[PDB]
């Protein structure tokens, strides 16, 4: 049944509550109520529900200042993080993850991992409405196999502002899909304070918040991220969307080779596309790049390895990319070596499509086409094994479009060439 650890007390920085007795859950769910200042430093083993009701902004999983953390690798259950607002006026109500004196390098993820807090890699974690999940100062990482957040929750990153403070949440190792519906943004929306997501594993993470500011960017190493915020509302009300705006230099999304970005919402930051772009979410949709808050151009940064997949049901229903900015091709690969290979467009009619001769599909619309070093480039096209196509790259009235036109319902062999060789 249930064990309850009620550790709450109206305490201060000078009277921390510390609980460190090992827990073997057995057949019991646990419910733990923490004080504002709490060191929850118990080794936990079991496969039951562990619910952590956090009484303030100094409840640590581990010790003060994130100096150490207990073993949770034998915890295989569900960790649920809730607020507990009995003590009012706190900066936030949630859990501070520890770093164990270790620093994370977002540029060398593989080399950072084996010394990063990886205790929550055999369980699931759910961050509930009103709860915050934060880290301390410095540049820190945590590996969480499966994280879902509810609307009204906050992935904060560092508990305090600073250019030297950065928090990277390495999510997805379970291989399962998850939903980040709560906010992802640093304290005070401070632009210099970094909070980042690093996506690994085979599954897809869906991001739906409309007021994010992912200052440490999303780095997609494996699987997919869908930006599924309410873009129509974000346009009208001038909201940040799923990413927010990082400016004209730093990408908000790095899609590495083999991984994918997609969705029905929008990025207000540069997408650096080494990998795949799949508009919609396992189906037809429109993905937008646009900054509704500050009105600046947002470019799609294309690479020699870029691939863009367009599913097409009809002239009325097909995948679209809209860029309120330029298609900006960099002839530099993931390894910094030059290549003259250009992005591939995959034209993919559905199994029950109603395409007709003369249908013109505007797959990509942008303000312009640009390039590192002003080197001219065109998309390579992977045609399907049906119909006959003309692809038209059109610059007109100071705007750009990539159009696929159906010339015949008969097949003319255009799909026999495997472009990616
Ligand atoms: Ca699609």
């Amino acid at each position: 049944n249930v064990k309850e650890l009620d550790l709450w007390q109206d305490n201060t920085d000078a009277s921390y509550v510390t609980y460190a007795n090992s827990i073997r859950m057995g057949s019991n769910d646990y419910k733990v109520y923490t004080a504002r200042y709490t060191e929850f430093n118990s080794v936990v083993k079991g496969d039951k529900n562990f619910s952590l009701y956090c009484g303030g902004e100094r409840t640590w999983l581990g010790t003060k200042n994130g100096a150490s953390y207990p073993s949770w690798t034998d915890f295989k259950g569900e960790l649920h993080i809730y607020p507990y607002t009995k003590k009012s006026g706190c900066g936030f109500y949630g859990l501070l993850l520890s770093h164990g004196g270790k620093t994370f390098n977002p540029e060398d993820v593989a080399g950072s991992l084996e010394k990063t807090n990886s205790e929550l890699t055999n369980c699931t974690v759910t961050l509930h409405n009103g709860a915050t999940l934060a880290m301390w100062t410095g540049v820190r990482g945590v590996r969480i196999a499966e994280l879902n957040t509810e609307e009204g929750s906050i992935i904060l990153g560092p508990a305090k502002k600073g250019s030297g403070n950065g928090s990277y949440y390495v999510l997805g190792l379970s291989g399962n899909d998850a939903l980040l519906a709560g906010q992802i943004a640093p304290t005070g929306k401070d632009a210099a304070t970094k909070v980042g997501i690093i996506k690994e594993g085979a599954g897809t993470y869906r991001i739906t918040g409309n007021d994010n500011l992912i200052t440490g960017a999303i780095r997609i190493l494996e699987g997919k991220v869908m930006l599924n915020n309410d873009v129509e509302t974000a346009r009208t009300k001038k909201m940040a969307g799923a990413i927010g705006a990082l400016g004209s230099t730093n990408p908000g999304v790095y899609v590495f080779e083999g991984a994918a970005i997609g969705g029905t919402g929008h990025s207000a930051s540069i997408i650096d596309l080494y990998g795949n772009m799949e508009p919609g979410d396992n189906g037809i949709g429109t993905l937008t790049m646009a900054d509704f808050v500050t009105g600046k151009n947002v470019d799609l940064r294309l690479r020699p390895s870029s691939k863009l997949y367009f599913e097409i049901n009809s002239a009325e229903e097909y995948d679209k990319v809209i860029v309120e900015g330029n298609l900006n091709h960099w002839n530099i690969g993931q390894d910094f070596a030059p290549s003259d290979k250009t992005p591939i467009i995959y034209i993919q009619p559905s199994e029950n499509n109603t395409l007709k001769v003369g249908d013109r599909l505007t797959l990509i619309s942008a303000k312009g086409k640009t390039a590192r070093e002003d080197i001219k480039w065109n998309f390579r096209i992977q045609y399907p094994k049906s119909l006959t196509w003309e692809v038209e790259e059109i610059e007109e009235n100071g705007t750009y479009s990539l159009v696929a036109e159906v010339k015949s319902l008969d097949y003319s062999g255009q799909g026999e060439v495997d472009v990616d060789d």
